């Protein structure tokens, strides 16, 4: 009687560990495919699951700081949203602050994201007219030659500027959905996709 | 290419189909052992699964309603509660709405149920002096001997009435606790439950 309690709530522990690993593959081929609202419904579901577990495993944690650095990128031009307690931190803001969190390695792609991600967090407050918090972010940022660069930039107040066309928003993403493959061809091998898949694949 | 992405949904889909009933009886276990945070966290869970589904079997959709049959009873009291697109319907009113619409046998234990429910649905609005919508509860439900008796203690305004305390909450959810023992025992052979008990027997 309390031994069966404990036993049911050590396998919906297992279950939902499943649960989350899948819904994290999920939510990276819907960033990858540009699949806005699936990654939106995928998002809600990943949160939902993640608050019913207690215990995580190292690899666990990773996963999750993936969901959420993916989320925050998605919002980064959302500057309404506010990710940290800290209200004024912004969306690219709190994805970096994951990105310089996760147990991974420091590769070149890793520190090419890195950087689109800080002239990008520059860049989207000065499209929107906002000049100073532009600076604020700066500073928060850097905490040259490039750093040097962004601030005539943000001193001069050219949103329209062709520094950030070379290093635009769509070149931040298409190198994040690089590493997002990387992290697909990982998990497309846990537990529920691949008792899934064979399910389909018995069917045709 | 196109073939690919198609396989990949229909897997999707197959393991949300298994979340979908694990969460079920989840909820069920819950409610059962009256776990009311349990049951909070598995409800948004469950809601979130459902949003992202789009194919349900016959099954599947039973399975909601139950789902949605417990959550409302476990919101009875909750008369600031609206579960309907009329605002005037009362949590215990979309339960009996529900109970109703459920495929399943119709035995004595059905019935019980929905006379108790009905009851209910009156005593909680008299036990809060909502007298004038205890009478509008009535007129929607009934739509006798106790069709009579019930019009009387609405008129007397009695609040607490003896016959509350013989048909009482406390009698209507043990009577519905012992329906979803039923469904527990039902559901404890789904694939995600099955396959986590496994794998928590194999580490004993
Ligand atoms: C906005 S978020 O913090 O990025 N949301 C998650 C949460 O647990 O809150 C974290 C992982 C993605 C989904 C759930
Ligand atoms: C308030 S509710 O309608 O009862 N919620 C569900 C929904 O899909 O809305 C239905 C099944 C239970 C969880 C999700």
């Amino acid at each position: 009687e309390e031994e069966d309690a404990g036993l049911v709530a050590e396998a919906e522990a297992v279950a939902a560990g499943w649960m989350l690993d899948f819904l994290c593959l999920s939510l990276c081929r819907a960033f990858r495919d540009g699949r806005s609202e699936d990654f939106r419904r995928t998002r809600n579901s990943a949160e939902a699951i993640i608050h019913g577990l207690s215990s995580l495993t190292a690899c666990q944690l990773r996963t999750i700081y993936i969901c959420q650095f993916l989320t925050r990128i998605a919002a980064g031009k959302t500057l309404d949203a506010q990710f940290e307690n800290d209200e004024r931190i912004t969306p690219l803001e709190s994805a970096l602050m994951i990105w310089g969190s996760i147990e991974k390695e420091h590769d070149k792609l890793h520190e090419e994201i890195q950087n689109l991600i800080k002239i990008q967090a520059i860049a989207v407050c000065m499209e929107n007219g906002n000049f100073k918090e532009a600076e604020e972010v700066f500073e928060r940022i850097f905490g040259m030659p490039f750093k040097s660069k962004l601030l005539m930039i943000i001193s001069q107040k050219d949103t329209f500027h062709s520094f950030f066309q070379h290093f635009s928003y769509n070149h931040m993403m298409e190198k994040i959905k690089s590493y997002v493959n990387y992290v697909l061809s990982e998990k497309s091998s846990t537990f529920l996709m691949k008792a899934a898949a064979k399910v389909v694949e018995s069917k045709r």
